[PDB]
């Protein structure tokens, strides 16, 4: 495949359904050789069937939170990995009522902080903990959503966040390119993952795309996958500091 | 003029080149009823004349940084007016290594916490707490810049936060605008301002702007000013929600 | 009035719900001298009212399918003004079944010609023939929609061609910005108009704007006005290159 | 290959140096069935050699001012492919001095109609010819450039073609979507070919870009064929109505 030889690190892969879970099927699928990270002494053995299943060994735990398990978790890698050709920050939280209900409701500087801390800063932090083991044409990855351009029902301060892991996707592009080193994120349309479960009314969202998408048609994490794989490859060399949809072309409309 | 008995409450006049004294000036001149913030009791005897220029004895501490002084505001103004017109939000900060070089070099956890926590946060934070004040036709202002939509050198950190603020800008239009409140910010060109003496290389950035933009020459606070003026105003009562670039077109243009 | 003074020539006056009336009356309200152009020998009556209306006498036939016209325009002009201040460009058009149902059902190499060559080149066709005679803080305006930058059901062509129309804005803006000319459009939202009935079911696009919007409410022609008026004066002066939105935030969701 | 059995319809493959060649190489590679287009009766020979060197003896002449030509395209390829998986639409013209100096020096009636023709109508056009033999996960591709969405130094006229093409691209992601079609562009950086010469100081640009990019590095007619075989490709097939940038980042920084 086209990722033969890579080596790809992968966050967020907490079910089958997961976003990162497609990415990882995809990258196996293209050759790549996988790592993965997991939250809480608990999920290790879940984690680790999941890592078996993709041929894998290589689970490290890793809460974003702390900066102690972040430096920690390349340390470990390092030794196993000489060498990092690929990074897939698919990681969010925000407290539950800060994403129901009327932005404002739930809107408090520490719901705030921990959005923004956990699903924005982890992005960049990540990166600059890995730069020291990253090849030349390594590629970062991460997942937004259209509710960081656009006001969505519900999003609220995920939204803020978003736009915010956005914007460090550019300048992560601009430190980062000279080197050599790729930055892009999918901007995915609503799939129905764990986390999904947490926004209010998810389902009029998957309906409503379905409906007025111009393929009228919900993604899959198959599709982001395929579209995450494309640009951890060198096929997309050319492509950095991207925000990629992958959702349908639903954001192009107005349903 | 047209903004004769609207009373609009100003954060972030520092000093006579700040952003918010233009806005300021213009408000006045267009029959506004003006209430000033400062920061630090210091400041209070700079902000106290300031506000005697423009013919208010209207000045309250508030550092953003802190929810007492915050929700203190609105209550110590309440004493005053019980019907709050607009809300001028011109408050940014970020630890000056975090704006300084290379966007990695100068990231850390708490950097980012605090550019975020008084750059963007604050905004929809000073929202909810006036919100209890507001007028039915009140209109909510703040500043972004160009670096929230593009890499811009040295800009970094505030880049990220920037990008949350005019995400807030959206979000905040959706929940205030059912009561028939807006919600608007001004992209503003660069201005010599205390603030920019922070960002390596201003200088470079003012000549280049004045060489490239369609207008070839930078913008004033008083530019700035009569823009945010009439966002503020009922001559904008059908804008909301949006980011109004005042900087001479620089963004339309590849310089 | 903050347009005391200024000389404005006004093109899409067609009836008293046009957005060009809107934005005339606003202008006359702060004190600006119109003159007024008319399309078709028949009009000359109900435009040389309408001027009446407004207290001029200057109208002035011009098909903007005519260079011809649009030479005679600017030098008939000339013979009252040796200056010209503003110029609003308020003039749409293409074949009716290139608006309605499917988007290639109604696409001919004809009705494509005719669509852009009416509602887009007419812009800065108009600008390039005013020029000799345009003061140097002049003002350019057109309308554009937000069919542009999403597809909207029925829009069809005319999206394509107001797409060209807001770049033409942008490098319109860059050409005569070393003179001091500012170059503006206003994105404005559904409004009941002479034209707007000729878009397919375009009650259920006010619906829709009014039930999802920010500020629940359609615009109306006196809030483009208005907003027109700012971006016609000096209050503007440091806004050249922009589209600027004035729908009720509507772009800025997801309805 | 990731392309293995799609039939791909290429327009624009004039020398060893243009886009389409990079595109053709890349989609052969990962296993298409190639028909390429000419222009005028001479170049027959040249794209025949070429055809010939991508494993095609597919050859049809195509004039996309010619309606007839576009039919006949379709027409003579139907007798050879009763399904057509995928087509590049690699197009573009102007008059010369339409994107010489200033944008209003070089702009006419008839320089707008002619670059508006053949860089923009023409993509929805052969879409539109094409759709009976279209299979329903067919892919579409055009290509497009920065300066549709800010204004560029002498890419003038240009720049309103290429963002009505990057406008019709939406419209007509929803019109084939239902059927399954998918429509994108590719936003590709500067890039030394026979088309980019008639732009004035096109070497100022590839430095500028080659400086200023976050890649440090101009793309490359690989990197853009690249880009173009996944979009169009079944990996993809989450993505539609999307306008790509492959240009090394350069359109999310400020120069
Ligand atoms: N699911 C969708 O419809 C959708 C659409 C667009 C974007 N996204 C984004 O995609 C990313 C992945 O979400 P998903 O939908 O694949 O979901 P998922 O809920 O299956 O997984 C989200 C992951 O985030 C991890 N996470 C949360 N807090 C963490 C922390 N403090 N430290 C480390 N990891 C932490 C969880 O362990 C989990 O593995 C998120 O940024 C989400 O916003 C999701
Ligand atoms: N100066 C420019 O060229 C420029 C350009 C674009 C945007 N902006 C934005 O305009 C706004 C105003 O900045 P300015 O350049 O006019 O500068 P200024 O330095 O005169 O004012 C910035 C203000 O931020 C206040 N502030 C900082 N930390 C605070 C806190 N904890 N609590 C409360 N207030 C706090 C300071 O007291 C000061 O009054 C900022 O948001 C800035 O990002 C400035
Ligand atoms: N009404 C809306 O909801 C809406 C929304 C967004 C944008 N717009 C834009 O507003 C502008 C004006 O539309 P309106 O709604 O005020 O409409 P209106 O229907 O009352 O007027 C249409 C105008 O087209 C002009 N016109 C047509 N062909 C012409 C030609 N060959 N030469 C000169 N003038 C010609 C006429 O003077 C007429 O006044 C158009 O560009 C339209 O796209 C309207
Ligand atoms: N080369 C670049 O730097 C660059 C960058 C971004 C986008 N683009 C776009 O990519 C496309 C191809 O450009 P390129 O640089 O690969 O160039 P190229 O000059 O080698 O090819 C341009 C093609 O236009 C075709 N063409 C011209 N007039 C035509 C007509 N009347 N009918 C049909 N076809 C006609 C020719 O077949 C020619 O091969 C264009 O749309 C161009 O705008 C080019
Ligand atoms: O970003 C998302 C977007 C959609 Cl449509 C669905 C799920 C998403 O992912 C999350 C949603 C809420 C929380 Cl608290 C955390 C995450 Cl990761
Ligand atoms: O946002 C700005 C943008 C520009 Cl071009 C110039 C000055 C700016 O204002 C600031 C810059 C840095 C920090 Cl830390 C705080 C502020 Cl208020
Ligand atoms: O552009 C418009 C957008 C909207 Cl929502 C309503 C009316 C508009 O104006 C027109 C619509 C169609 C045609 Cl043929 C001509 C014009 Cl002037
Ligand atoms: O769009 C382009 C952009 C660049 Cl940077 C270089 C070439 C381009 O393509 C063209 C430019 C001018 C003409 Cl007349 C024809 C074509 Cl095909």
């Amino acid at each position: 495949g086209f990722l033969d030889g890579k080596r790809i690190l992968l966050t967020g892969l907490l079910s089958n359904r997961s976003i990162a879970y497609g990415i990882a099927k995809a990258c196996k699928r293209e050759g790549a050789e996988l790592a993965f990270t997991y939250v809480g002494d608990r999920f290790k053995d879940r984690i680790t069937e999941f890592a078996a299943e993709f041929g894998s060994e290589l689970v490290f735990p890793c809460d974003v939170a702390d900066d102690a398990q972040i430096d920690a978790l390349f340390a470990s890698l390092k030794t196993h990995w000489d060498s990092l050709d690929g990074l897939v920050h698919s990681i969010g939280f925000a407290p539950r009522e800060a994403i129901a209900g009327d932005f404002l409701d739930g809107l408090t500087r520490e719901n705030f902080r921990i959005a923004h801390d956990i699903s924005a800063y982890s992005f960049p932090a990540l990166a600059k903990a890995a730069l020291p083991m990253l090849s030349d044409d390594a590629s970062l990855l991460t997942l937004s959503y259209l509710g960081a351009e656009r006001a969505i029902p519900n999003y609220n301060t995920m939204g803020l966040a978003k736009a915010a892991l956005e914007a460090s996707v550019r300048y992560l592009a601009v430190s980062l390119g000279a080197k050599g080193v790729r930055v892009n994120a999918i901007s995915a349309g609503p799939i129905k993952t764990l986390a999904a479960s947490g926004i209010k009314s998810f389902g009029k969202i998957l309906d409503f795309v379905e409906s007025n998408s111009p393929l009228k048609r919900n993604v899959t994490i198959e599709q982001v996958g395929n579209a995450g794989a494309f640009l951890l490859s060198d096929l997309a060399s050319g492509v950095t500091a991207e925000v990629m949809h992958v959702d349908s072309g639903f954001n192009a409309v107005v349903g």
